């Protein structure tokens, strides 16, 4: 229920709610434990507002769910686009996620009921920091520089 994204730029501790959007979970996990994300490059950095990432062909328009078809939104009351470093499913219209997501830069309500909440950002926070400082292509908004995620750590919590 926790994870670490190994950065170029420093490492990022993220919760997933599982129980509360169990398939972005099971999925968002299932694709990190498979090393899918190894590799990505964080395509789309928007100063104030969010930074993207896990799309394969690095394009924006590429990656797919654990399961090869797009799945459902699981939106939630309890979960809103309301404080820095919140991690959502990035999608292109209802019911359209695959593996690319993202994580806000603060407070934008105007997210909240159209994208999936599924984590939040509990450490690392000035990671968080370097890149939203990142210089980018003001046109396309993609970092002059490519900043990949190395690798994911999957945090176990004390079972088997």
């Amino acid at each position: 229920m926790s994870v670490t994204l190994h950065t170029d730029v420093g490492d990022i501790k993220i919760e997933v709610f599982c129980e509360r959007t169990p398939k972005t979970c099971e999925n968002f996990l299932a694709l990190c434990a498979s090393n899918y994300y190894n590799g990505c490059i964080f395509h789309r950095n928007i100063k104030g507002f969010m930074v993207q990432t896990g799309d394969p062909t690095g394009t924006g328009r590429g990656g797919n769910s654990i399961w090869g078809k797009k799945f459902e939104d699981e939106y939630s009351e309890y979960l809103k686009h309301n404080v820095r470093g919140v991690v959502s499913m990035a999608n292109n219209g209802p019911n359209t996620n695959g593996s690319q997501f993202f994580i806000t830069y603060g407070k934008q309500p105007h997210l909240d009921m159209k994208y999936t909440v599924f984590g939040k950002v509990i450490d690392g926070l000035e990671t968080l920091d370097e890149l939203e400082k990142l210089p980018v292509n003001e046109k396309t908004y993609r970092p002059l520089n490519d900043v990949h995620i190395k690798d994911i750590t999957i945090h176990a919590n004390p079972f088997a």
